[PDB]
């Protein structure tokens, strides 16, 4: 399509500090939202409808994610620990301790069994969901990891990191498979294997977006035009109508690229602060979006295509 025609459609407040990360259930009815106020809040996925609060964590959440079975969660701490919640209850069933410093970044794998995990220790930790224990511990990076993500079969972790490195790695042994960006510089500020696992998308902190092939180690894709030198923002494939790559910018817009031309089309007005987090429904054509602190609010938007 030549251009989507997202619009603002709600709005959520009740978070208290800026929101962190936003993550739509694979099931489609959920939205969970963590902050820095220490809470999750779990809303309705297509009316934006507070469903409840999760509270346990002693500090700040940089991340959560859900299960593939929309029944669990897994958070990330500044109080160095993992959290992994049953949503229905409410209640923490594990704690995952290890980490030395703040854990930033965590995932679950398709098949549900493991979290992975990484932290300003400049680690990355697998864990096991079922007791909660650590499997193995990764010197992944020499400074803080910015996002770690499991690809569609399992078996490769991504990770990126400010000291400027994105690595993949074997979930089964835990050693480096490929190196896929090899510089000191810019750190890498997210990434994500795309759906099909055959590319990796990779923020890096010179307001650009890039698509990686994967097997060849080589960039197909570069995406520009926002803003982001400061902060790990989250970004995103769309699938479900057009296919686009979608992320928030320190100019308080979500920003939304045609994937193969690399160009805008469409930018996204409302939040007041840096859109630090978005999120794309997995069936409807839906994005939410969160903001820092001088906005502390979710927006969901809705497009025909
Ligand atoms: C990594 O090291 C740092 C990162 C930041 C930074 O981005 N702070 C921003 C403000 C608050 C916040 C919350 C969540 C996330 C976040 C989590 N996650 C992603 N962003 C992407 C995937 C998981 C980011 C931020 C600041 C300093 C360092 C040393």
């Amino acid at each position: 399509p030549v251009k989507p025609n997202y619009a603002l459609k709600f709005t959520l407040a009740g978070h208290t500090k800026a929101v962190s990360s936003v993550k739509f259930s694979p099931n489609g009815e959920w939205l969970a939202s963590s902050s820095a106020d220490k809470l999750i809040k779990i809303w309705g996925a297509y009316d934006g409808k507070f469903e409840k609060t999760i509270s346990g964590h002693k500090l700040g959440i940089s991340d959560v994610a859900w299960s593939s079975d929309s029944n669990l969660l897994v958070s990330a701490s500044d109080d160095k620990t993992l959290k992994i919640w049953d949503v229905s209850s409410g209640k923490c069933l594990k704690t995952l301790k290890g980490h030395s410093n703040y854990v930033f970044c965590c995932n679950f794998n398709p098949q549900s069994n493991l979290i992975v995990s990484g932290s300003f220790d400049e680690s990355v930790r697998i864990w096991d969901v079922k007791t909660g224990k650590c499997l193995k511990t990764l010197p992944a990076h020499s400074d803080p990891v910015s996002a770690v993500h499991f690809n569609r079969d399992g078996s490769l972790i991504v990770s990126s990191s400010y000291d400027g490195l994105c690595r993949i790695w074997d979930t089964a042994s835990g050693q480096c498979l490929k190196t896929l960006i090899d510089d000191d510089n810019p750190p890498v500020s997210f990434v994500k294997f795309s759906p099909n696992g055959k590319y990796i998308l990779a923020a890096t902190l010179d307001n650009t977006l890039k698509l990686w092939d994967y097997s060849k180690g080589k960039c197909l894709k570069t995406y520009t035009g926002h803003k982001n030198e400061k902060y790990c923002i989250f970004a995103n494939f769309s699938v479900t109508g057009g296919k686009w790559i979608v992320s928030g910018s320190e100019d308080n817009l979500v920003y939304i690229w045609n994937l193969q031309t690399k160009e805008i089309v469409q930018k996204l007005q409302g939040h007041t602060d840096v859109v630090i987090s978005t999120a794309c429904h997995p069936t409807e054509n839906i994005i939410a979006s969160a903001a820092l602190e001088n906005d502390k609010t979710i927006k969901l938007w809705k497009s025909d295509c």
